[PDB]
């Protein structure tokens, strides 16, 4: 669910989710539409793209089992989509991490009139 | 897809979606556990409920076809699951409107912290 990915962005990041990757871009939280205007919200749109292929489960609210051994990020489920789900969620991660240093703020709060260009393909 | 969803709620709440639902509560936008703040997060609860039964296609990024005809919303697609997507919208957009009056601006920017709770089930 997007709190456990939340969870998993502040330990790569250091950033609260709600007050940032949640309303950043064309593609990170909340969108869906236009051109992913950096490579944060490419990570956010290829997330959208792995959700696509999880099976038969809402990621959203599909609530799965992980753990941080250390640092890195390790889904626990046997469940084929709670996991699926997880290593999506675990990937976007790592990338969101990646990179955090190129993170631009003027990209928060983005509606639909920053985001009409033709969508982006998985 | 979510911008879709934003232009919806505008026209039934007349609130900018990127600023208040897209991260509020425990379900709408960015979330997935906990309970139900309120009516206007259950509305958003029942939607991933919705979302959950469409079929193929990421609900997030399917762009649909979809007019206001006065002010009813009309979804027009053919394709089963963009009209699916537009049909669990649409239904969510007239539950936002039809409690606008109780949103609570202090269920803003929830996190992970105040949702805590068992999740609602579908």
């Amino acid at each position: 669910n997007l709190f456990q990915f939340g969870d998993m962005i502040l330990q790569k990041t250091g950033k609260e989710a709600v007050h940032s990757y949640a309303i950043y871009g064309c593609y990170c939280g909340w969108g869906g539409q236009g051109r992913a205007q950096d490579a944060t919200d490419r990570c956010c749109f290829a997330q959208d793209c792995c959700y696509g292929r999880v099976n038969d489960c809402n990621p959203k609210t599909a609530t799965y089992t992980y753990s941080f051994e250390n640092g890195d990020i390790v889904c626990g489920d046997n469940d084929l989509c709670l996991r699926a789900v997880c290593e999506c969620d675990r990937a976007a991660a790592i990338c969101l991490g990646e990179n955090v240093n190129t993170y631009d703020k003027n990209y928060e709060y983005y509606s639909i009139s920053h985001c009409t260009e033709e969508s982006e393909q998985c």
